[PDB]
């Protein structure tokens, strides 16, 4: 049976919400428009999101579609999932808002980078690996791993967050900004096709930040961050050269003065030795020689949390929507029907 829903301003617009979520309070907008709630049905927190014009163009519904399925397909640990989905509207005609619920994000990694163990490191970074080996085994790059997008509780336990919202602009990307400092080479560049390799290389930089305290790579730009990035790792050899498929881009590669690869038992000065040794293997600049997230789970550091029958890989995830062309109206009736076949976790 449908639930009750009743009315309440909130965040400039009215907000409709079944009878489940009492004390509703506004919450920052990187993720949306969200309030906390108490939902009384289950005794959590909740953050609750309403969709600000959900299907005002095909762009944002295709969005909103996208941001729908990929929250209803994740269930792992590591990764935020979907506790509810609703709509008041009664039917298709009349269907315009969108409500998303999930668990109510209180700390992110950014306030604990707190003097933080060896001990501490290998259990965070552990989870964030586990996460990513079950986000890769369904074919989803996550793009954006950083420091505000990854959850902490009282017990170091981690989520990784941010799936389908709006892809960053110029302009977010520009200058001495935190958004660009975790972003692999390849992808800031636009070297090459990418793929889910760029998600180990921010691995890397939230690893070296950790175990130092400090921005691995704070670039004033593009230009200064390449820099940055070149003078650790080396600079790229004829093998790599090769793969770099913008001519412009590789001619700009050339003009730089070469240089060999540090030491980074030297750099991370007094970390544990297989920390600078895991640091290798991920900050590799050609991208296909990187460890991947289920080869570094076995890696030594995390020897006292690795159980390979217990780290789950994902269902299969049908993505084929992402080359379809639709009209609004009919990415909108697809939207619905995720809505009303929502089934609720255990
Ligand atoms: N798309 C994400 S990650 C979220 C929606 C509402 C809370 S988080
Ligand atoms: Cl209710
Ligand atoms: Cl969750
Ligand atoms: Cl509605
Ligand atoms: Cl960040
Ligand atoms: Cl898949
Ligand atoms: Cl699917
Ligand atoms: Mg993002």
């Amino acid at each position: 049976e449908r639930p009750t829903f009743y009315r309440q301003e909130l965040n400039k617009t009215i907000w409709e919400v079944p009878e489940r979520y009492q004390n509703l309070s506004p919450v920052s907008g990187a993720y949306g428009s969200v309030c906390a709630a108490f939902d009384t049905k289950t005794g959590h927190r909740v953050a609750v999101k309403k969709l600000s014009r959900p299907f005002q163009s095909i762009i944002h519904a295709k969005r909103t579609y996208r941001e729908l399925r990929l929250l209803k397909h994740m269930k792992h640990e590591n990764v935020i999932g979907l506790l509810d989905v609703f709509t008041p509207a009664r039917s298709l005609e009349e269907f315009n808002d969108v409500y998303l619920v999930t668990h109510l994000m209180g700390a992110d990694l950014n306030n604990i980078v707190q003097k933080l163990t060896d001990d501490h490191v290998q259990f965070l970074i552990y989870q964030i690996l586990r996460g990513l080996k079950y986000i890769h085994s369904a074919d989803i790059i996550h793009r954006d791993l950083k420091p505000s997008n990854l959850a902490v509780n009282e017990d170091c336990e981690l989520k990784i967050l941010d799936f389908g919202l709006a892809r960053h602009t110029d302009d977010e990307m520009t200058g001495y900004v935190a958004t660009r400092w975790y972003r692999a080479p390849e992808i800031m560049l636009n070297w090459m096709h990418y793929n889910q390799t760029v998600d180990i290389w921010s691995v890397g930089c939230i690893m070296a930040e950790l175990l130092t305290g400090r921005t691995l790579f704070p670039g004033t730009d593009h230009i200064d961050q390449l820099k940055l990035i070149l003078r650790l790792v080396g600079t790229p050899g004829a093998e790599l050269l090769k793969k770099i498929s913008s001519e412009s881009a590789r001619n700009y590669i050339q003009s730089l003065a070469q240089m060999p690869k540090m030491n980074f038992a030297n750099v991370f000065i007094g970390a544990n030795p297989l920390a600078v040794d895991l640091l290798e293997k991920m900050l590799v600049l050609d991208s296909d020689k990187r460890i991947t997230a289920a080869q570094a789970l076995a890696h030594a550091y995390f020897a006292q949390y690795h159980d390979p029958d217990d780290e789950p890989v994902a269902d299969p995830y049908d993505q084929s929507f992402e080359s379809r062309d639709l009209l609004i109206d009919e990415w909108k009736s697809l939207t619905y029907d995720e809505v009303i076949s929502f089934v609720p976790p255990p």
